[PDB]
């Protein structure tokens, strides 16, 4: 491998492998708080094993833990950092599709809790930085904000239903946000807390290979 001076300059701490079949969509894997860019690597092999994979880590601090953006509590986010960690992010993916030479227009997201928040941060603030999106276990980035139509754009949330970090209510509300804007999104329920299980992984990939 040599991409060696974007690896260590480039905005953003991440790992990519290129796929067996680029005509697929590229992975960008979003891990949850307090994990790293390699939590999600075994997600994309269940998901698609030919496709590429880009995997980030966070560029903030949480008492020595990977976040994406600050918050001061559960549920209480920094909505400045929020929005200029989501353009990062996102300008971000601007310099990997060229560095990497994949296409720009063709990225799906899988995140986990924080990191799916970011994800779904993307969705609202721009456009056509995701064609699509698994959110395992988000919330609702932020709120009362006009999103952009998401005409063709698929989206597929696992939330759970005895979960002490995330009410069911408000990620029926994440739901009805993103359709609300004419995203076309499946969502799949578990019991088991805030844990991500292998149940919603296997209904992610069902759904990913339907959808793409
Ligand atoms: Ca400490
Ligand atoms: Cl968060
Ligand atoms: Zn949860």
């Amino acid at each position: 491998t040599e991409n060696l001076y974007f690896q260590s300059n480039a905005m953003m701490k991440h790992v990519f492998q290129k796929g067996k079949d680029t005509s697929k969509p590229v992975l960008l894997l979003l891990h949850g708080t307090g994990g790293n860019e390699l939590d999600l690597l075994p997600l994309a092999e269940i998901v698609d094993s030919e496709a590429s994979v880009l995997s980030v880590r966070g560029n903030v601090l949480e008492n020595g833990m990977p976040r994406f953006f600050r918050r001061l509590a559960e549920g209480i986010f920094d909505e400045e950092d929020l929005i200029f960690r989501t353009k990062e992010l996102n300008e971000f993916l601007d310099e990997a599709a060229k560095e990497y030479k994949f296409d720009r227009n063709n990225i799906v997201a899988i995140g986990y809790s924080n990191g799916a928040n970011i994800a779904a941060s993307l969705l609202f603030h721009y456009e056509n930085a995701l064609k699509g999106a698994v959110l395992h276990h988000p919330m609702v980035p932020r709120r009362g904000m006009q999103l952009a139509n998401l005409a063709g754009k698929s989206v597929f949330i696992a939330a759970g239903t005895n979960d002490p970090i995330c009410s069911s209510a408000e990620s029926e509300e994440l739901k009805v946000l993103l359709e609300n804007a004419n995203a076309n999104v499946t969502m799949h329920w578990e019991n088991r807390g805030h844990q991500l299980t292998m149940g919603e992984v296997e209904k992610a990939k069902e759904w990913y290979d339907k959808a793409f």
